[PDB]
């Protein structure tokens, strides 16, 4: 339908912008839709983009305002001092502030349904908030109302949350708009979502995102399909892949590369509330970290991911156990039989079921998907969902039956609880993922197995040598494979550190020279040099003129086909910042040829400094654009928990970034 209120280029400069006259007598009925398209590049600590207010002494909690905060966040307040109502619902990181140098125009639709008792937050095309309430407060029946404000709150006479930036068009609607109709809103947005609630996975958060640009320009991305919160295992979490064959442009509906069936692939509102955003599903598997690579011999691409069994997570692993069961120098998985203290059981060749302690095969035996079957026949338990109906976290039978797996908790086989990694292969570039396979270990039966480092592994350009990048306690554990990752055998390269989540990234500088980045926890990005194509490590150095924070985030990293300034071109994709995961960067380093050393020459802001960046993924894109697919908040916050659609995937082309 129509407007009653239309007006635009409004300019915030630290005042007030009066439109009471012309907009409050338009006002009437008890829903309300405004459409407002703004910007913020330069925005205040706190401001206010618009209010409606009682502007009259002794009346300053009576307004409804559209707030936002410079780092992100927006919200709206809708206080009536008389009905006894302070209502304050927003998301952080819900905003964008620049891209490739520009201001952007942020898109906000907010809807106050007097029916349905619910308000509800649109910005570039995403529901950040969506509230019901025993009472409705229409934001026109504030009491005493008798002002209408842009850029700040008249409160008392005095303008409060005094904006810095511009409002290009602002719409009003007498009428609470369908969700349906917001859709057909024109967005001015400079990301896409490849993965997003609502999806084929069915999962309402993504974290860990991956990027590799395959040899036929097939662009590949997977990612934690994140069910349970955002938090790490223990939690419900799948990996999924989707691709694009148009550069970035499209992508593909996912798919599962790795993903359990114990638990419903349920598509949950987690919540952000104090007293329950630490509710975690408790009893399901889960994979976690994934990481990509395409071998040029067999044409096949391979991903890994650290598998979890039930109720299992980085801080409840067993280290000191691998879970596997060395018998004349092969590895066999440790199983424990429901009912036992111990693992009298072992995984041998064909899968077969071997008692331990008498020596003798079962009638048990282990499929390809991990499965029990008994006599040939395979066992099936009861799938769990969750609920928060009770009002805490509740996990629950729901009476449908899934196969058997030994990663499960109601499976009469049990692997042990600690962390795995496993592979799978795709033929077929992303669009099918065979069965999983577990890795050997490599640090010993009595340790716990490393952690994969998520992004993408290394083909070495000019052999078949493929290489995964994991982590441990004091060292770097590279992850070599000549033959296909048909068998694969340990680097190891010490790092000053204890307890690091050393996530490592490598990039070919030349034929057989890697170089990796990874992350610490001195506040500085550290890296080693290989000159035997993976074979030996260098000592440790660290970076100066990019800033981490003490606890550190991963760091993408890639070889840039092209010449820049002349030079060899390497590309750094990281937060810049010593207080959070905020002020994100794409740093271009020239490399020297006498040394292998890298001058950081560029730097190119993501977005604002106090715009959340985390975890992220960067390719070269095969018309030699690049794409960056990237956490777009603080994931180690926990004030920004549980949010839906911040993982945004942009195009950047080299000139930009110089
Ligand atoms: O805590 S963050 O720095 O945001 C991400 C850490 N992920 C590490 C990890 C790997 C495997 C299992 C976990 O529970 C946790």
């Amino acid at each position: 339908i129509s407007p009653i209120f239309q007006g635009g280029s409004y300019q915030l400069n630290n005042k007030s912008i009066d439109i009471s006259s012309l907009l409050l007598d338009k006002l009437s009925g008890e829903s309300q839709t405004v459409v407002m398209k703004f910007k913020a590049d330069k925005p205040n600590s706190l401001q206010a983009l618009f209010g409606l207010s009682n502007s009259k002494a002794g009346f300053k909690n009576n307004y409804f305002s559209i707030f936002m905060r410079d780092s992100g966040e927006i919200g709206v307040e809708i206080r009536d001092a008389q009905k006894g109502i302070n209502y304050l619902f927003s998301r952080p990181a819900s905003l964008w502030g620049k891209h490739k140098g520009q201001a952007v125009e942020n898109t906000l639709v907010f809807v106050s349904d007097s029916k349905d008792k619910t308000y509800t937050m649109y910005v570039n095309g995403i529901e950040v908030f969506s509230e019901t309430v025993d009472t409705f407060l229409p934001i026109s029946n504030i009491n005493g109302i008798d002002k209408a404000t842009l850029g700040a709150v008249n409160r008392e006479g005095k303008e409060h949350y005094l904006a810095k930036g511009s409002i290009d068009e602002i719409s009003l609607f007498n009428k609470a708009i369908s969700d349906q109709e917001v859709s057909t809103i024109p967005l001015s947005n400079p990301f896409q979502l490849i993965f997003q609630s609502g999806d084929s996975t069915q999962a309402n958060y993504f974290r860990i995102p991956t990027l590799y640009t395959l040899s036929s320009g097939r662009v590949l991305s997977s990612i934690d399909a994140r069910y349970g919160g955002t938090h790490d295992s223990k939690s419900k979490i799948n990996i999924a892949t989707s691709y694009s064959d148009d550069n970035g442009k499209t992508w593909s509906e996912p798919i599962f590369a790795m993903k359990f069936n114990d638990y419903e692939e349920q598509l949950v509102y987690w919540p952000r509330d104090n007293k329950l955003k630490n509710s975690q599903i408790s009893g399901s598997a889960s994979f976690i970290d994934s990481s990509i690579v395409e071998d040029k011999k067999s044409g096949k691409t391979i991903l890994l991911a650290d598998v979890m069994p039930a109720g299992i997570g980085n801080n409840n692993a067993n280290k000191a156990d691998s879970g596997f069961k060395e018998i004349n120098g092969h590895y066999y998985l440790k199983l424990k039989k429901n009912g036992d203290n111990d693992f009298r059981y072992t995984v041998r060749e064909n899968g077969v079921v071997y008692n331990e302690t008498t020596n003798k095969p079962t009638n048990y035996t282990i499929n390809d998907k991990y499965e029990v079957l008994e006599g040939g026949k395979s066992l099936t338990v009861e799938q769990y969902s969750v609920d928060f109906d009770s009002g805490s976290l509740r996990e629950r039978h729901n009476g449908k039956q899934v196969p058997m797996n030994v990663f499960y908790k109601d499976s009469l086989f049990k692997v042990t609880p600690t962390n795995y990694i496993a592979m799978t292969t795709s033929q077929n570039r992303g669009e099918s993922w065979e069965q999983f396979k577990l890795l050997p270990p490599f640090l010993g039966e009595k340790h716990n197995g490393t952690y994969l480092c998520p992004g993408q592994g290394l083909a070495l350009k000019s052999s078949n040598r493929l290489i995964f990048a994991t982590y441990t306690s004091g060292e770097l554990t590279y992850l070599i494979s000549d033959d296909s990752g048909q068998t694969w055998k340990k680097s190891s390269a010490s790092i000053p550190f204890k307890n690091a989540t050393a996530e490592a990234q490598m990039v070919e500088l030349r034929d057989g020279v890697i170089r990796t980045f990874f992350r610490t926890t001195t506040g500085k990005i550290a890296y080693m040099t290989s000159r035997d194509s993976g074979e030996t490590w260098s000592k440790v150095s660290y970076i100066d003129g990019i800033q981490q924070t003490s606890y550190g985030t991963q760091v993408s990293a890639i070889k840039y086909s092209q010449l820049i300034d002349g030079k060899e071109a390497v590309i750094l994709s990281t937060p810049n910042s010593r207080s959070g995961r905020k002020g994100g960067q794409l740093v271009v380093g020239l490399v020297n040829k006498e040394d292998d050393s890298i001058d950081w020459k560029y730097h190119y802001d993501i977005d604002l400094p106090s715009y959340g960046y985390a975890y992220s993924a960067i390719t070269e894109l095969p018309n030699h654009h690049i794409g960056v697919l990237f956490e777009k908040y603080d994931s180690w916050s926990r004030n920004e928990l549980h949010l839906s659609n911040v993982v945004q995937y942009i195009d950047l082309e080299i000139n930009d970034l110089t």
